[PDB]
């Protein structure tokens, strides 16, 4: 509350640290179906249905460009990926079988780094 602070924890490595997380994620080989925005005009239904795009190569255009207030507005972006995915994709399918693989692989490196 006002004039009463928990300690302050050390942020000033936050935004290299999510730079080196978001390059282990795009070089993964499952990350093929997320490297680009899904290209609206050529897969019918996702305009409609998916009501915020986001993939691997707009997070890093926002973190490089400082549109990421904190490192959880980072892991909420990463995670719409994988969300998006779900709402779309078949559990039994590459591309459904992708997206649990990389979430699986994010929140491991997320808590080893951050927790």
């Amino acid at each position: 509350s006002m004039s009463v602070k928990k300690p302050k924890r050390d942020d000033s490595k936050d935004l290299a640290l999510c730079s080196m997380i978001l390059t282990e994620m795009e070089t993964h080989e499952d990350a093929w179906p997320f490297l680009l925005p899904v290209n609206l005009k050529l897969v019918p239904g996702y305009k409609k249905v998916i009501k915020k795009p986001m993939d691997f190569s707009t997070i890093r255009e926002k973190l490089s460009s400082g549109q990421y207030p904190n490192l959880e507005t980072f892991a909420l972006d990463v995670r719409l990926v994988f969300d998006n995915c779900e709402t779309f994709n078949e559990d039994d399918s590459d591309i459904g079988r992708a997206g649990h693989n990389m979430r699986k692989y994010f929140e491991k490196k997320w808590t080893d780094t951050f927790k």
